[PDB]
């Protein structure tokens, strides 16, 4: 399949070079497959959604996304228009406020639930979760991302927007998951994006235009843009049979366009999510 007129976002993930506008990809786009989208909720009756986005926990007095947050990363994973994984199923886990705000109990308890909530879903061709969130360094955190990680779930984390070395931010720190750093459109590390030895991956996350609250679209940067472009591709690749939820992560760094970004510090991966699709 070809989406001509694609968010540069798209198109980089499905090109060896910058500056394309065609995103490229398999028609069978992630479906049978599930994106847990824990964010500030998701808005289920977008159009670009078509009907593939639903609520299943929140834990604040309404369900419906108040933000917009996380109904643009829930439309950079599986949007018609906007998604990695058009097809993909997406499920919205609300652990932060209408403030994008959360406390670190609440986010934890939503990792918690669903890494059991997945086991009474249908995703024969696997699980991830995207988790476009995170504050400074807790072994609580942590310890949540690696048990929805080992439970089976492809779990991307967002490194963070301090321009510092995530070593110091949750879930970022978190080994055991895919933590994402952000490159704009132009192959450079975002200003903001975090850095360090813990990154696995570099995703599109400055001006990534996805879905808002509303039926409305809107251009936004933030690791929290290249994270769900990692989770949609994981999705994608998990589709197609090529990886699993375990080695997803190490599946899209091996074929990760490498040496491509600049302003990469040093011990920081110059890898970038790419979906080799021919
Ligand atoms: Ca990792």
């Amino acid at each position: 399949a070809a989406q001509t007129n694609a968010p540069w976002g798209l198109a980089r993930i499905s090109s060896t070079s910058p500056g394309t506008s065609t995103y490229y990809y398999d028609e069978s786009a992630g479906q049978g497959s599930c994106v847990y989208v824990i964010d500030t909720g998701i808005e289920a009756s977008h159009p670009e959604f078509e009907g593939r986005a639903q609520m299943v926990k929140t834990y604040y007095y309404s369900s419906r996304d108040g933000n917009g947050h996380g109904t643009h990363c829930a439309g950079t994973v599986g949007s018609r228009t906007y998604g990695v994984a058009k097809k993909t199923q997406l499920f919205g886990v609300k652990v932060l406020d209408d403030n994008g705000s959360g406390q670190y109990s609440t986010i934890i308890a939503g990792m918690d639930f669903v890494a059991s909530d997945k086991n009474n879903r249908n995703c024969p061709k696997g699980v991830v979760a995207s988790l476009s969130l995170g504050g400074g360094y807790s072994s609580s955190v942590n310890s949540a991302a690696a048990r929805l990680q080992s439970s089976g779930v492809m779990v991307a984390v967002a490194a963070g927007n301090n321009n510092a070395d995530a070593r110091n931010y949750s879930p970022a720190s978190e080994p055991s998951v895919c933590t994402v750093g952000a490159s704009d459109r132009y192959d450079r590390r975002s200003s903001f994006s975090n850095y360090g030895s813990v990154l696995d991956i570099f995703g599109p996350g400055t001006d990534i235009l996805s879905t808002w609250i509303g039926g409305s679209t809107r251009s936004i940067s933030g690791t929290s843009m290249a994270t769900p472009h990692v989770a949609g591709l994981a999705a994608y690749l998990m589709t197609l049979g090529k990886t699993t939820a375990a080695s997803a992560c190490r599946y899209i760094a091996d074929t990760a366009n490498k040496g491509d970004l600049s302003n990469i510090p040093f011990g920081t991966v110059n890898l970038l999510a790419y979906n080799n699709y021919q």
